[PDB]
This record gives C-alpha cells, sequence and structure tokens, in this order.
C-alpha cells in the first residue's frame, strides 16, 4: 500500500521500513 517514504515522486513498491 503506502509506498516507502510516502510515495509521490518515486512510486516504489512497498519496502519494509525495518530494512535500511
Amino acid at each position: 500500500x503506502p509506498r516507502p517514504g510516502g510515495g509521490g515522486n518515486g512510486d516504489f513498491e512497498e519496502i519494509p521500513e525495518e530494512y535500511l
């Protein structure tokens, strides 16, 4: 769901916040 960093400019797939 929520993209890493909030999304917007840089719509990436959901990446574990726990990792890096």
